């Protein structure tokens, strides 16, 4: 009983994330890339923040999205109570999943991470 939920604003071109194996992001006062195992989505501009590597049997359970156009500020926390983040600004609003099992990520980017969309279990 997935769904599917975007956030962020209609430019840049689709990707699908390769797995949730591991997340880390390049950000400013935007988010300038997701990087999904290792491969970026978006541009290049920004710092890039240390890897996140999930645990065996771990996933994302609560995740809070600041977007306008773009994606401004990704947080998350795992079902085992790890967390990563904040990263990026202050600006657009605020959206949160939670108490989900995320599942996949894609979304939309150009040189910034525009837009999320992602797969998830709600309980």
């Amino acid at each position: 009983s997935l769904t599917h939920r975007k956030f962020g604003g209609s430019g840049g071109s689709p990707f699908s994330g390769s797995g949730l194996s591991s997340i880390a992001v390049r950000s400013g006062s935007y988010l300038d890339a997701i990087i999904i195992d290792g491969v970026h989505h978006g541009g290049s501009g920004g710092n890039l923040s240390p890897t996140f590597t999930f645990g065996s049997g771990e996933y994302i359970s609560n995740m809070t999205i600041r977007s306008g156009d773009y994606i401004d500020n990704i947080s998350f926390e795992t079902n085992m109570g790890r967390r990563f983040g904040p990263y990026g600004g202050s600006g657009g609003s605020a959206n949160t999943l939670s108490n989900v099992k995320v599942i996949q990520i894609n979304g939309s980017a150009g040189d910034y991470l525009d837009s999320l969309d992602i797969y998830y279990e709600q309980y």
